[PDB]
């Protein structure tokens, strides 16, 4: 026969790609689609959705990979599948994930990516330089170096960049602190990751279900909760705060 189904649209976007597609035959009578993608570079296409819907939000991709996508459908009471739509090729788009420049407290180096606590005085929060994490993405921080913990460490994510505060732990804010305590909205959570040690990585992978799903794993353990926003979610920024010198964060 001919592939009653289409891509229509691919969105690029920083944390996935959107594939939409429409019935190109009106007289066919879909139950089911079914929707394929394989890495460029790769022989095998793998399954990713099969249902009635007519996208599928593809997250978790390497980011600036293409990536190949064909979709097919099942309906007219048979169960053989159509033949497939036309492949189309995307990729997820690049927004790189820096540190803000000219913070005092903090030396960065030359890519902005690895942030340095020095011995300055400093006033708080060291946030990304803009909102640069997407939902959907897989936030890395690594840590370098390690200097004298304290109470008001901290690593996290969150929707506004506000002034004033010395920590991440506060309101509209997930975050870490160095002794492995997982705050949300500024409240503390009973389960604990490990301490993080020069070496440690922490990650962030957030999903929404203004209510949030999280996942933060360091130090292969993790904990999953919901985080609950006052506004609707965009896109959020990043940041750190350590109290003592010496401590050195790499975001990926």
């Amino acid at each position: 026969s001919r592939p009653p189904v289409q891509i229509e649209e691919l969105i690029e976007k920083p944390g996935g790609i959107i594939v939409r597609w429409c019935k190109v035959d009106d007289d066919f009578t879909a139950q089911d689609y079914r929707l394929q993608f394989r890495k460029c570079t790769a022989n095998h296409f793998e399954d990713v959705y099969v249902g009635s819907e007519t996208e599928f939000i593809v997250l978790h991709i390497d980011p600036n990979v293409d990536y190949q996508f064909r979709v097919c459908a099942r309906g007219d009471g048979r169960q053989e599948w159509s033949p497939w739509s036309v492949p189309q090729t995307g990729h997820s788009t690049l927004v790189p994930h820096e540190w803000t420049t000219g913070f005092e407290g903090y030396s960065l180096s030359s890519r902005r990516n690895i942030a340095l606590r020095n011995d300055a005085e400093s006033s708080g929060v060291l946030y990304s330089s803009a909102p640069t994490y997407f939902c959907g993405q897989t936030l890395t921080f690594r840590v370098e170096t390690v200097g004298q913990p304290d109470r008001r460490d901290s690593i996290g994510v969150c929707a506004e960049r506000q002034n004033g505060y010395e920590s991440l732990q506060r309101d509209q804010a997930v975050c870490i602190s160095t002794n492995g305590a997982v705050f949300v909205n500024g409240k503390e959570m009973t389960n604990q990751l490990p301490a993080v040690t020069s070496g440690s990585t922490v990650t962030f992978d957030i999903e929404a279900v203004a209510k949030l799903r999280v996942t933060i794993s360091s130090n292969n353990r993790e904990v999953v909760f919901d985080w609950l926003l006052e506004q609707a979610c965009g896109p959020l920024y990043f940041g750190c705060s350590f109290f003592y010198p010496g401590w050195k964060v790499l975001v990926f």
